[PDB]
């Protein structure tokens, strides 16, 4: 079973945490997209897919991926398994906390994909979000702005979950 993970950074923190995921997973079960440079039709590659996001600009998409989101209407996520993390920070903006992975997560599901990977919202203040689902983040959510000390537990934390919901 092979894992695509797609990311966009702009400051580097989320393609960090990437490499710390597929670490965490182990071997070459995960492999690396950066959608600076890959093409955004190999999210078709694979039935597992990890998404990550972080959010800027006050409630944006990373450029990365902002340019890329019309083209998600022309793909088909049915029958994969999709889970979302994001960096971001909570202190700055309370109001838009995590907002990419929502606004992404909102658009894959519609597409068809199914999350996996729902994350509590313990351990966190924040205002409002478009990542919450049933009182959930629809991924893990980190903050290396304001709670570096907690990325690499949540991290663990995490992988062992996804190895879990997507039956590895
Ligand atoms: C100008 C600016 C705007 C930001 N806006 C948001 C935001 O709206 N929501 C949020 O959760 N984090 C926000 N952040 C926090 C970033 O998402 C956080 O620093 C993140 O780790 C950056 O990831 P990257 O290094 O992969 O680009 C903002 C950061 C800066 C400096």
């Amino acid at each position: 079973k092979k894992i695509g993970l797609f990311y966009g950074t702009q400051t580097g923190k989320t393609e960090s945490v990437a490499k710390i995921i597929r670490d965490e997973f182990g071997g070459d079960v995960v492999t690396l997209h950066d959608l600076s440079q890959a093409e955004v039709t190999k999210l078709n590659d694979y039935e597992y897919l990890i998404i990550g996001c972080p959010t800027w600009n006050a409630g944006k998409l990373q450029s990365d991926w902002e340019g890329l989101y019309s083209k998600l209407d022309d793909l088909d996520f049915s029958g994969k398994l999709v889970a979302y993390f994001g960096t971001g920070d909570q202190a700055g903006y309370a109001d838009n906390f995590q907002d990419a992975i929502g606004i992404l997560e909102e658009k894959i599901s519609q597409r068809g994909g199914k999350t996996v990977g729902y994350w509590s919202t313990d351990g966190y203040k924040f205002n409002d979000s478009k990542a919450l689902r049933n009182g959930k983040f629809v991924g893990l959510v980190l903050d290396e702005d304001n709670q570096s000390d907690l990325t690499k537990e949540r991290i663990k934390t995490w992988v062992a979950q996804l190895k879990s919901e997507f039956g590895l």
